[PDB]
């Protein structure tokens, strides 16, 4: 088997990031390509 998958993950808008959580998608994005002020 492949060692990764889309299955039913939510993925990132900017970069090949999959995660099982859309709270996670949205610290990912809040972090990694937009920051806190
Ligand atoms: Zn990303």
């Amino acid at each position: 088997g492949s060692s990764g998958s889309s299955g039913e993950k939510f993925a990132c808008d900017y970069c090949s990031f999959t995660c099982l959580s859309k709270g996670h998608l949205k610290v990912h994005i809040e972090r990694v390509h937009k920051k806190i002020k």
